């Protein structure tokens, strides 16, 4: 480790990954820290369900995603356990235990909202779907000029999704990809439009995907290296990144504080240019830390003098969930070019199709597996071939239809027992809500309680807004009902319901993105800097200022992209030396 | 990757990796073969809870446990589902779905025994508890001289604790430790001896403990290297070992075939010496796909001609678990040597002890923790610091008290939901039964099932033989009731209970040891080389042929040793070239 | 009215317990039903009143749709017959 | 019914059950039948049913029956946990 360096960047997610990639590859001399660990294997930052064993085994990675969800703020709790025998050590009152935020309102939480310290940040466990926004959903990059804007964010999500390897392919030869989409297509009488979800991945075989990840953005070895001998790149994990040092006019972030994990020891790093990518939560609470917004339980007598709406205008999906099992008509027309005749495992049973039939619905690829699954396994009730791929359908947000959708199978909900009902059967709803950015919804930091880090403890003080995000909220909800039906009916245990709040993982505008600070109530300009700052830039899906339903990472990451553009702009590297 | 190695060793556990780091340092040119893949992060099949996060969120841990236990064996659901839509597609039967066995009697089976595939295997995971066994769980060494035979254990296993960095000291200054052993200890009226439970670990700091793994026995860095650069080492992750190629007369092993799950391909591997060190179930299983015992349901007309013994006299442990409260009592107890008055939050509040005082119960170092945890946490009911670390308490396995006991805080049976009780108050009780070899007691492999990687199908053909090792089960279950009974309640929730058969995965026998293939029904002789076969040997708890209650990885490690320096006696290197 | 035989597994009773080695018929079950053709929350009620001693007391009339025919072949007449009935 | 053994945390006056009933076609495959072998706790034969709700109609009324209570009971409130649709 050196003291000095162009570029610091704090965390290793997928955002910090853009700015590493842009800003490596430009020849300057860049170091990354990460609280977490090297966590997936010998490629660094990559996806966890990436081995061989998990994608045999997709039922368990649940698992690998509860274990790295560590909750942002838990309520003090109030169960009353009062069955203890006489002898055991009995509370007076339910006072504060196990890590529980004695600040937060158990009624005004994100209960669902966590957190991942590992490297690569979510990215190591993400479901990999990275949708574009449409206008109703984006911030504005141009501001008088729809066109304009247009090209913009076309620009940088074309080159987002480059960088992610997303495709809308690597699911089109699955039955069941094609029985939902097929039947959601021909019954919204041309009105909505069903796609495979974009997503960031790779097919490497019929059996293997290889999903996307922090890695695939920027591979994190230390450089330079055989492969990039004039690059130059440090990756420091088990560093918690504290305080950023702000100069007296607030023009300049003079130094980074950080506290080596293993070691113990504190050093600060200087850099000509500070990024910081810490996740929505941990950037507001890194600059809560050095003096940005308010520490402390918000008051409206005194709000803070810098970056007034750090914190404020948070928002979160509303999340609906339900699973479906399959209709019999939809297993039915799996088979329907099928002649079946006796009873399956006798003697005289066949099944057969006619190649090229006219009168075939499916086309001959499809009529052979059904064939020979049928064939081969008399002893299986259900026309679907056992490797089979999952669905993987939606039809994206529209005004009309105001949420993103994601009809599918995810590797979370899974839960400890096996399914009774047949996998092939089983599929995935949610339907994903925008929340209006509204002042009151907040981020804050306890001036008293810390987290297991020893940084001010994350607070929330958060309701869905009561007009257009509940009304649609509930009409979301009820458009999943409706729409799930045409496919099948719920599974029981996995009824139509909402998800905890901020159970989604989508949490925005923490560190909103505007034009004016004032006019717009925000912290970053477009180019992602600090407004009053040089050299002060943060990145991630909290400097998204509106209400969107669909999955943010891919333009948290066009946003990066045109930050780094900015940097390249104004920022010389260092001579290699 | 070479066709031809010195010795080849299939499975990168804490038993493969005893004999990679004996025989790599001892100069021979070896390779080793995983399944599983690189996990841990750059050290190598390291343990996974040396995170820095995991230690500071210890609840999670449970989470990876469960994410990489595969189940061995699952019958045909038979739970009736009959809440569906009638639109719903709905079986007729209790048809094979989601990856049942249909050869598994439900009620014949370990339900809970599960495998590990990753680098490193379970060790990426475990407990870390190494006891040795007393004579009474231990198999012979040596025949007719029991002193000679406790000198062999003795020279074995105190190599085998120093491979594993085995200690006895790492929690002796934790409050709740201290209280509940001092407790025990003075209520077993000298008849019962408490001390730590011997743990492969290292403290490195007050909160923080290095647990031992495959990595701390061999370090499984490729070889040459600049550390090691005239030893010759190779691991190759992603490949299923599928069999071994026994010649004609059954005296020799000429070669492993191997299968590489990233390209697909499959290839043959030549080596002097070959060691299966799979685990109990998956040696079993590659030396049965290799023409070893007999494929397929079991029969008595038809017992196997080679290694009859394969898969029979199978012993799991019977597992007991609690959770305690600890008693208004012993909370007392530690603030004994305290004078209070006042109430908490209050000005006049005080507490204060004598240091030194001889009528003191504890030594100023514990008066000091409570006296300032008491004085600067006024809010909280609780003597005891909150970083107190965990209990770590055993009464190791006698005549009188024929099982192992562990009452300490594991980090599996955390669960999904926040525990409303203090952390700082609750205990694990896990008490582990010895159980009788009998020959019907049968791991067997179908000969027309598969599992996920195409191999022979597991499949239990298990009952708790019915006279000692039920009546001691029970007796132990009652054991661990009035013992749990002295420190605290029972945890609601947390009921005292038998655990799934086999959920405690210290299975045995399915491949035994000893002196006479025939006189004792065995596999392999005290070198752990197979009956008949010059050059393969087998390695783990498959071998341990005994009735034991103690955790079996140590017992087995040292039998590795053992069979390592047979391997030195009788097969020379090749020249480093 | 008719419970199917129990297939749940309990593997976690004491080694000592005594324990089944089929799903025998237990507790009231009734062998000959098929536990997927069934209606398992069909219920009976003997008690003098039967079930109008617990019921909920909704008396809806059924319309045409829903309500066999009195009268043949004169609706008119059957809307009249259900009317008074 | 379904008031269930613990005491509901959301306000009683907030809540409200639906309850939506659908018409099953008569079909002569779907019997109750006796057995003459067992018998009941009267000694008398043991009722068993073959029953499946019938394939066309009736199940997709049943199937449009849950989206309608779901699309009427949103313009009253959300679902309640525990009593989900
Ligand atoms: C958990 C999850 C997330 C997820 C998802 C499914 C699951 C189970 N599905 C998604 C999807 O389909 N589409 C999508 O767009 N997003 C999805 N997500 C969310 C997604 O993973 C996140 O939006 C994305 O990863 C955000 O990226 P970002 O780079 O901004 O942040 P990060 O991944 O959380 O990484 C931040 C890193 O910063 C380190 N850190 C935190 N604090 C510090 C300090 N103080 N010092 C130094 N480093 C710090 C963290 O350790 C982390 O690695
Ligand atoms: C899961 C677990 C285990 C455990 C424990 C707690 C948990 C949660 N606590 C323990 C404790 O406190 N004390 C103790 O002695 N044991 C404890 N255990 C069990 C312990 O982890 C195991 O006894 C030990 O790891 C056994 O070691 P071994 O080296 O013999 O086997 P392994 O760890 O299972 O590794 C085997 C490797 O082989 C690979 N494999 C399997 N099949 C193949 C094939 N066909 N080809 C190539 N490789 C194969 C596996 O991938 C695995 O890595
Ligand atoms: C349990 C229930 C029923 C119910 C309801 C809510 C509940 C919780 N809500 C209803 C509603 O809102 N509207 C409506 O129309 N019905 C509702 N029900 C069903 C209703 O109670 C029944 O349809 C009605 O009670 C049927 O009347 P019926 O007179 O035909 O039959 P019964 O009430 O079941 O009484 C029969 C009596 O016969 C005796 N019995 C049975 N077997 C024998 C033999 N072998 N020998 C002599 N006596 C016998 C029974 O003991 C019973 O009392």
């Amino acid at each position: 480790m050196d003291i000095k360096y162009d570029v610091v960047i704090v965390g290793s997610g997928p955002i910090g990954c853009t700015y590493a990639r842009e800003l490596v590859g430009a020849g300057y001399k860049v170091a990354m820290f990460d609280i977490g660990e090297i966590d997936s294997g010998l490629k660094i930052g990559a996806h966890k369900k990436n081995t061989v064993e998990y994608q045999k085994n997709i039922d368990k990675f649940v698992n690998v995603i509860q274990g790295q969800l560590m909750s942002v703020s838990v309520p003090v709790n109030t169960l009353v356990v009062d069955t203890l025998s006489p002898t055991s050590w009995q509370a007076s009152t339910f006072f504060v235990r196990n890590g529980s935020n004695p600040e937060q309102d158990p009624l005004r939480n994100l209960s669902g909202q966590a957190v991942t310290r590992v490297v690569g940040g979510m990215s190591t466990h993400w479901t990999c779907a990275t949708p574009r926004f449409d206008r109703e959903q984006r911030p504005l990059l141009v501001k008088d000029d729809a066109d304009a804007d247009d090209a913009e964010w076309d620009r940088l999500y074309t080159k987002a999704e480059s960088y992610f390897q997303t495709g809308t392919d690597q699911f089109k030869e699955s039955i069941r990809h094609n029985l939902v989409l097929n039947k959601l297509a021909e019954e919204y009488k041309g009105q909505r439009d069903f796609q495979q979800i974009p997503l960031a991945a790779t097919r490497r075989s019929p059996t293997f995907v290889e999903w996307s990840s922090a890695n695939t953005v920027f591979d994190l070895q230390n450089r330079p290296n055989t492969d990039a001998p004039e690059e130059r790149f440090n990756l420091f994990p088990a560093v918690a990144c504290e305080r950023v040092v702000r100069n007296a006019l607030n023009s300049e972030i003079e130094s980074l504080h950080i506290h080596d994990l293993i070691s113990g020891d504190r050093f600060e790093i200087k850099a000509d240019v500070y990024v910081l990518t810490a996740g929505a939560v941990h950037n507001t609470q890194l600059l809560v830390n050095s003096g940005f917004g308010q520490l402390g339980r918000p008051n409206p007598t005194n709000p803070p003098e810098l970056l007034p709406s750090l914190g404020s205008y948070i928002t979160e999906q509303s999340l609906v969930f339900c699973q479906t099992v399959m209709s019999t008509e939809l297993i039915d027309s799996v088979k329907s070019d099928m002649t079946i005749r006796g009873t399956p495992g006798e003697l005289t049973y066949s099944v057969t199709y006619t190649p090229g039939a006219s009168t075939n619905k499916h086309p001959d690829w499809w009529n052979e597996k059904v064939k020979n699954h049928m064939m081969q396994h008399q002893e299986d009730p259900l026309p679907i071939p056992f490797e089979d791929p999952e669905p993987q359908v939606t039809t994206l947000f529209q005004p009309s239809h105001p949420w993103h959708t994601q009809i599918h199978r995810d590797a979370f909900s899974y839960g400890a027992v096996q399914q009774s009902i047949d996998s092939r059967l089983i599929v995935d709803w949610r339907f994903f809500g925008r929340t209006e950015p509204k002042e009151e919804n907040k981020l804050w930091f306890s001036d008293k309680i810390t987290d297991a880090y020893n940084m001010p403890q994350p607070t929330f003080d958060f309701r869905f807004p009561a007009g257009r995000t509940s009304k649609e909220a509930e009409d979301m909800m009820t458009d999943m009902c409706v729409m799930s039906a045409k496919i099948g009916g719920f599974l029981p245990g996995s009824l139509p319901q909402f998800m905890k709040p901020g159970l989604v993982l989508h949490l925005g505008g923490t560190h909103r993105m505007g034009f004016d600070e004032k006019e717009d109530n925000c912290c970053v300009n477009t180019d992602s800097r600090v407004f009053g700052f040089k050299n002060l830039f943060l990145g991630g899906c909290g400097n998204i200022p509106t209400a969107y339903g669909a999955n943010p990472t891919l333009t948290a990451m066009s946003l990066a992209i045109k930050s780094c553009e900015y940097i390249k702009q104004n920022f010389t590297p260092s001579p290699f030396t």
